[PDB]
């Protein structure tokens, strides 16, 4: 069977969930074979080759109504935290926001910058919880900026601003007590330059908190290993996402210094994408109606839905692999050098 | 059975090699159970607790004739490198010296400092290979200084000096192009202060190369877990040796920045201690004769020999565990911040 044949059946809804999960699990299984080496000597050789390679490098948006139908209350687009099997996505968003506040040592009165803030759930959480904080979200999306500002207005929050910028091009002398990067570093083409830039927005009193999807042992770009992987390039059509190992950022301490380091087991991410998948499925009719005017045809709507749903189904297999002990979430706390 | 009972039988030579190896292997097996955690989340919690704990902290010598009877030609007292099963200890010393020169990027004309240089094998190797290098060994032993200076004289080397100092107390404004630390960091009570001090002896052009015994996954002090471990406190009577994880020094980048990172599989160390054990056994009669005047009695001689021989037997079990994939040697290359 060819890529086109599997892709044809997928877009027509001919692949059942059981087969779909099985196919994507097998693709990730092959990535594990690719990444694990027989000795720690070889593992470190492999890992350092990847780290060295990184140091040499360098219109359409979904309507808010659709995003509200698929994601949780604050439209968090990152791994959440589930205390219980019955923890709801809304509760899991709040729990994850609270976890970031604890680990980033957020205190009332601080200036806070959230880089790649998305729909601003964390920005709004900190602003509401800590009235004397000033909280700045930075996003490259005008729609996202507008969404956050509307929400801040509705919530009577007067301590929020949003910078509309590509972070890689943003120039400022402004510094912040706290810089947060929640599942945004994965999209950075030049990590060393990114960390350098962030350090210039810090004083000696500042802390930097990074949360990123990882594998516990090795790093990889999110891409097809071989011609049998129809999945990776379907989810991310460009070579834009890097999955760092849980320890990869320890080698990016030119300009910042590590203070603490954690991982959150992959079942939390698994439960996050599962919740999004189930909510989308529940609101399927409504989602199709929302997307129709902006996409022009039912076929274009089906394609967008298939893409997001498959992202969740595949994400589930990736992060649930070996009870969350392969792909997971890494977190690190840094000070300036 | 008690500690004293096993220790009594050991000192009397009543424990055969098979039983001795079995007993020490079991002690190290229990250390593995202690160190491995069920999830990477728990592993990192455990590892960071250890790293944080480190950041809060802080007459008799063996005659050269005995050392020559037990160790290889240059009396190297660190893991060596064995290309073949039939590689001799002398060849393995030279191979390891060459490996350090390659990985530390030693070039003719550089100033080189070797911290805790021991009997000076590496100092003498670099001095002979690179005539325009000036090579300084630093050791806390007057006997070692005298040995190195005699060897340099015999070898017609004019580019060697030795500093007699406790490195933790040594104060100087002198800087070096290359600083080498070969299995000495294990003895440092305050690692953060140690790395800070080393950085002050570096310029922007300098490199620092550290080689240390490690476990691939976790860190531990070389000490008894429980009352059943007669071995650890017999080998090192004080709490003076720390076995860092293969990645532990990545968290000590306040003052230096990582450039490269390797491990050497534990079978190389295993073959090193095996070679020392076998050479001591071959030269047993001679060793007893050498040690007798300085120790006063045959019983005191037996005790010293038992200690060193057991060190080798135990070291073999430790480093050969799972074909060298538990305890091994970590190497790191740094520049100044
Ligand atoms: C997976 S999301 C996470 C968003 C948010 N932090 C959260 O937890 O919900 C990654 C975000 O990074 C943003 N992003 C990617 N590249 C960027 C850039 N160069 N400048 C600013 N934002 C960027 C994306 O638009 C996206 O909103
Ligand atoms: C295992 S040996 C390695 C010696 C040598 N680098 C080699 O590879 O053969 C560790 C050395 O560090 C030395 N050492 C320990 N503490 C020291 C200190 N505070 N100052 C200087 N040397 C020290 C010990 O005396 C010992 O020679």
């Amino acid at each position: 069977e060819s890529i086109g044949e599997i892709m044809g059946k997928l877009m027509q809804g001919e692949i059942g969930d059981e087969e779909l999960s099985k196919r994507i699990k097998e693709i990730f299984g092959k990535r594990l074979q690719w990444g694990y080496k027989p000795t720690h000597q070889q593992q470190l050789a492999f890992n350092l080759d990847f780290i060295k390679s990184l140091k040499e490098m360098d219109t359409y948006e979904l309507p808010s109504a659709f995003l509200e139908a698929a994601f949780g209350k604050t439209i968090k687009q990152s791994g959440c935290y589930f205390k219980d099997e019955t923890t709801t996505i809304d509760e899991a968003e709040e729990a994850s926001h609270e976890l970031y506040c604890e680990r980033a040592q957020i205190k009332d009165g601080q200036t806070v910058l959230d880089i790649g803030c998305g729909q601003g759930g964390l920005v709004l959480h900190i602003a509401q919880k800590y009235k004397n904080c000033h909280v700045t979200g930075l996003t490259n999306s005008k729609a996202q900026k507008n969404y956050i500002l509307m929400q801040a207005e509705k919530l009577q929050l007067s301590n929020v601003d949003v910078i509309l910028a590509d972070v890689t091009k943003h120039e400022s002398d402004k510094t912040y007590d706290r810089i947060l990067v929640i599942e945004t570093i994965e999209h950075m083409k030049n990590i060393q330059l990114f960390m350098k830039k962030l350090s210039t927005w810090m004083t000696e009193d500042s802390l930097l908190f990074v949360d990123h999807i990882c594998h516990k042992t090795f790093s990889h770009h999110f891409e097809a290993i071989d011609e049998d992987d129809w999945y990776s390039g379907f989810i991310f059509p460009k070579g834009c996402v890097t999955i760092l190992s849980a320890s990869a950022l320890l080698y990016f301490q030119d300009d910042v210094t590590i203070l603490d380091h954690w991982v959150v087991n992959g079942m939390h991410m698994a439960r996050s994408v599962d919740a999004w998948r189930k909510k989308l499925d529940k609101n399927m009719e409504l989602a199709r109606e929302i997307l129709l005017p902006g996409l022009g045809s039912k076929e274009a709507v089906n394609g967008v839905i298939t893409h997001i749903r498959t992202f969740c189904m595949g994400g589930y297999e990736q992060f649930s692999y070996n009870n969350g002990e392969e792909w997971m979430v890494a977190q690190m706390l840094f000070k300036k050098k």
